[PDB]
């Protein structure tokens, strides 16, 4: 009769908390109709062929049994509703059966589904690179083309159509995609139909000026001149409006009236967010959330709206909105002993604070840059108000995902039906950096304290880097012979 | 101006020629559908995840360009028409667009296709096994099983008829694929869905009384008892005369009025050969051939019934119909040394003769059982009949198709258009032995001079061999990699 949790998703949030949960002190389930793991950042890599799937997947089932002797389940199923009243859910089989069930506890971790914009024929006509098997048609829809061209039913002139592989989105997916075909063609392709390389291109198109934009401007500058280096056409300042079956349109970011048509053979669609079915439809349900676009949760990660705080909801498919500091303005002014309110008195009880509301956080609030001398209580309820406005909530990331569902794992070993079961601090995130391939050996990496920019051991940090993020020695013994394998033998060409 | 040698097929004989023909002395395309070479023996590993796609392909087009600097062609085609007498064929593309090539030497090494009998509901709902999409459809549905039936929403019973695999044919390919899964549902599938494990079963049907009926009497009753042993239903003595959606019926071979209708939630489908489109279409246009159910060559593996004398046919689409003893009597009897025509003179000259007529051939012809004193002209004349008519054409299988390939492409490279175009031997295959995995760690092999029947050390005799069939490094250390993989790891349930 143990209280019972119900897992929604099998991704960075839902497995995490998955792997670090007390199967001892829970009855847990999770539930996904995809009943593998996805290790994402390495998608780009296998839409090359550079690794295997056997790196970028954990079967579920292989960790559901801990070394305790307790075990978690899983059921292959896709949530449909959620009914916060009767605490239960309703779920959908692969063949449409209905399933209800009930729980004590819900973590709704169902990620974030692609999004299109509406823009004509993307759904149609273009590839998505959100998971395996997205990746794997990419490959093989390129190794196809290869083929084709290579028959002599076809002009030189449909050829260059034809091999035109177009990539939107110039953020770290839609240079990673770009940077490694860019390596397969100039290598195994290149040896292998050496008859049509040169009718091959690849296209990157980004709207704003820069690749890698959340990158710093030299890491952007580098990305951009490797790119040109390979001679791949960097159509920064453009964005998608239209697509057909055999050519697409752009749009110009710096003058509204310009305007191109571009024939391509393979169009990746790189970018882009939008809520799951099941979460739009959760969130009328709820009064106080019925027109949000997107789930909110407390600083505690709780899903706000439910009186029984017992559905929670972590990574992409949420947004945190934290408990206000100026409803709180004068319970702060009491807690500050520094009895003169100024911004270097808050900032001396910030750790203590920082516990309750994750907004005073220094990795939240510059209090350098935003310094105020001595203020009446009517100006410091301002401030607060300011730095409420200023939060936050963790980026859609899958460093968030996994902190947050080791942090909330953690919540319910140690602090739930326990008595620090009033201790619960609120989540906090801690950014540990970023990594980009962006092709012929060079790796940028924007981290706390340093910028790495290419050069011959930037590949080898990537390696080092890698293997310790990967969940199991499984898929890390794979990794190091992923590597070994394209080192001797190149990379595959079966599809 | 350098002549064309067209190979149709990119399998054991289409390839293994391939591998061995001069791209100095010749012009050489290869012709198939299929961009990949697939290693056949090893596809019942694939089906329960015991080896990998990268251990059991190989891309044609890294084989195109040999170490002298000279190339081969390859096109992505599957040939439709055959115009032996104006020298070209006619191919079509994946969409139907029509190509036509012209050649001096056209190799038919197209194999067969899959033989459902006509039995009503085969071609329907049942899975063949004969290629590698064949064997990964194989995998994921029996993967897809298991996952429905860890629904709550599913009765025992239900369970019962679903997870019941029926194996249709006790040849080495369905004993195979029944020991595959049979280790497979004991391991990894016990260990993983425990809950369910008691509902599985497995039977392997087959029309005569043994497994493995073409190896020794002895080898095919361990090969029962083993299955015995592993709770396997070896349904001997009974064959399949209907498949419906959810159940199949089974004839006794001993009793026509006994009748079986069996539950199923996967049927597999091991057996049967049919002849290709292609080769139905090609035999109605030659004259002499045209109610042939097969191709026939002769001794030489040149297609009977052609003028030029350009067309050859290798492995699984091809009978050898050898030049008749009986025809040649006179000149036979002048070769024969002394004046008495005796089965040991016609013996003693065996060596020079058989390389004209295989049917002499001590593997072909079994001399000391058909000892012969002093005959008559006539009489002799009706012994070299009886050798005639006791020929039998090289067997279908991987064996010979490799043999004949490096035979026919070793005539091209140094006997045709040389000073020993007319010193031509015929071909004559040379039996190496089978091997067949059995379940639970047995290996049973039938050699010339030995029989292997499990122990401890058949599976490492069985990685030996076939760590030396394999024809690439790459496959070998994929070969390697893979057992590595599965004894720390397990096989995978990624699908
Ligand atoms: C190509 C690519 C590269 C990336 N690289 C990085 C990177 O380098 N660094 C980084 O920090 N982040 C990276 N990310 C982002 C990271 O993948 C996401 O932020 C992360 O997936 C968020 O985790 P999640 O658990 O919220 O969603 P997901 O990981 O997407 O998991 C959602 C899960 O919910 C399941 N699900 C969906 N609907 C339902 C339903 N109705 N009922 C039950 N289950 C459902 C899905 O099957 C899936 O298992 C990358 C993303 C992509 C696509
Ligand atoms: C599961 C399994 C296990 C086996 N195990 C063994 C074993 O252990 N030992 C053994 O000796 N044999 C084994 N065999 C038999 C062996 O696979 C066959 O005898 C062998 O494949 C015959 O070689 P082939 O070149 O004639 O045909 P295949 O190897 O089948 O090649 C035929 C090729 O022709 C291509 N093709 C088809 N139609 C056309 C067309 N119209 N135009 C152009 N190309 C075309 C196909 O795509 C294919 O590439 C096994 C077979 C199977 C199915
Ligand atoms: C091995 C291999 C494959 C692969 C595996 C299995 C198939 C199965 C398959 C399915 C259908 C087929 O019918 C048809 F002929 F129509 F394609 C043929 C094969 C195809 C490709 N992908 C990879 C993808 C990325 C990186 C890799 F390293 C690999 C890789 O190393
Ligand atoms: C090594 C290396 C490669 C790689 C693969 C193929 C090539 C092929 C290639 C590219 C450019 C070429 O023109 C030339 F070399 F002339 F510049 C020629 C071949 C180059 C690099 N990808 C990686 C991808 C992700 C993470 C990594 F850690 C690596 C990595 O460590
Ligand atoms: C790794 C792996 C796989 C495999 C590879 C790629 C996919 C790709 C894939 C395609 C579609 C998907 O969407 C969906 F989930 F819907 F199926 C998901 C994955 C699936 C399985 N087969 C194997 C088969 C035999 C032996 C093996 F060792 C493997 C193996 O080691
Ligand atoms: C080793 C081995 C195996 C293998 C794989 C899994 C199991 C799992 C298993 C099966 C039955 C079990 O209950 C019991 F032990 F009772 F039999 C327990 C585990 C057993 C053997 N297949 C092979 C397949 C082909 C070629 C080979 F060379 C091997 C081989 O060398
Ligand atoms: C785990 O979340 C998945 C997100 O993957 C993003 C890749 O960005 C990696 C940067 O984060 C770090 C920081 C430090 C490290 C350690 C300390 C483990 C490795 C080291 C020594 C190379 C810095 C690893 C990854
Ligand atoms: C069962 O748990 C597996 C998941 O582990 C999660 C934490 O892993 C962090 C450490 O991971 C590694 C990975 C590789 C290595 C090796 C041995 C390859 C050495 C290295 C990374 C220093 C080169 C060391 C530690
Ligand atoms: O027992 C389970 C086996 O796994 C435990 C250790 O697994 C690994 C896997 C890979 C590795 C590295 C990364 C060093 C690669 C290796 C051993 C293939 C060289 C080390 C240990
Ligand atoms: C030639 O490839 C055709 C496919 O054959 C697959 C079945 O193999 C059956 C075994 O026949 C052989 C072939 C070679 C060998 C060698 C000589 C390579 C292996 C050895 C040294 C262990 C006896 C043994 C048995
Ligand atoms: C480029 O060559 C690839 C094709 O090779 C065909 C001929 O191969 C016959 C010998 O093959 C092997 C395979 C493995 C080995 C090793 C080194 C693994 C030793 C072994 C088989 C004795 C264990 C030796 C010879
Ligand atoms: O060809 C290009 C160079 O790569 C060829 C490497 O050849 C081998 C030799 C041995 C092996 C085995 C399987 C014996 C070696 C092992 C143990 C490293 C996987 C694999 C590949
Ligand atoms: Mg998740
Ligand atoms: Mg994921
Ligand atoms: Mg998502
Ligand atoms: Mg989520
Ligand atoms: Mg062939
Ligand atoms: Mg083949
Ligand atoms: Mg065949
Ligand atoms: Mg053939």
């Amino acid at each position: 009769r143990k209280e019972k949790i119900i897992i929604l998703g099998s991704g960075w949030g839902g497995f995490n908390f998955l792997l670090n949960i007390d199967f001892k002190k829970y009855d847990v389930t999770l539930i996904s109709p995809r009943n593998y793991f996805t290790f994402t950042p390495l998608l780009p890599c296998l839409c090359s062929g550079t690794l295997s799937v056997n790196v970028c997947t954990e079967s579920i089932r292989n960790f559901l049994r801990k070394k305790n002797g307790y075990c978690g389940n899983y059921l292959q199923l896709e949530c449909t509703d959620v009914f916060y009243e009767d605490k239960y859910i309703n779920c959908i089989d692969i063949e449409n059966n209905k399933v209800k069930l009930f729980y004590d506890y819900l973590i709704i971790a169902v990620g974030a589904k692609t999004n299109t914009f509406n823009i004509n024929g993307v759904d149609k006509y273009a590839y998505f690179v959100k998971d395996i098997d997205d990746a794997l048609k990419i490959r093989k829809k390129f190794l196809d083309i290869l083929e084709k061209c290579t028959l002599p039913n076809i002009s030189n002139e449909e050829k260059k159509k034809m091999l035109h592989v177009a990539v939107v989105g110039g953020g770290p997916t839609g240079v990673e995609v770009t940077a490694e075909f860019a390596d397969f063609i100039n290598k195994e392709v290149k040896i292998n139909y050496k008859d049509i390389f040169n009718f091959i291109s690849i296209s990157i198109i980004e709207g704003g000026n820069n690749l890698l934009p959340t990158f710093t401007q030299n890491i952007s500058d580098f990305t951009k001149e490797n790119f040109h280096n390979l001679n791949i056409n960097v159509l920064t300042n453009y964005y998608v409006i239209d697509v057909d079956k055999h050519s697409f349109h752009i749009q110009s970011s710096l003058n509204k009236n310009e305007k191109k048509k571009l024939s391509y053979g393979l169009l990746i669609w790189a970018s882009g967010l939008a809520q799951t079915t099941l979460i739009q439809k959760f969130l009328k349900t709820i009064p106080v959330q019925a027109n949000n676009a997107i789930l909110k949760v407390d600083e505690k990660l709780r899903v706000i709206g439910i009186p029984s705080n017992n559905i929670y909801a972590i990574g992409d498919c949420k947004k945190i909105q934290p408990k206000l500091l100026h409803e709180h303005t004068n319970e702060i002014i009491k807690i500050l002993t520094g009895n003169k309110l100024t911004s270097e008195a808050l900032k001396l009880k910030q750790s203590e604070l920082t516990k309750t509301f994750p907004q005073l956080s220094i990795s939240k609030w510059d209090y350098e840059k935003n310094k105020k001398g001595e203020m009446t209580p009517q100006q410091f309820h301002d401030y607060l108000f300011e730095i409420d406005k200023n939060y936050k909530s963790p980026t859609p990331t899958a460093q968030n995902a996994k902190q947050e569902a080791y942090y909330l794992s953690n919540v319910f070993n140690n602090f739930i039906h326990t008595n620090q079961k009033f201790n619960i601090p609120s989540f906090i995130e801690k950014w540990k950096g970023s990594l980009a391939y962006i092709g012929n050996h060079q790796v940028v990496a924007d981290l706390p304290y340093y910028e790495l920019k290419g050069g011959r051991f930037s590949s080898t940090f990537w390696k080092v880097v890698y293997i310790q993020l990967l969940l199991s020695w499984k898929s890390r013994f794979h990794f190091f012979i992923d590597f070994i394998k394209t080192k001797w033998y190149g990379r595959p060409f079966i599809k």
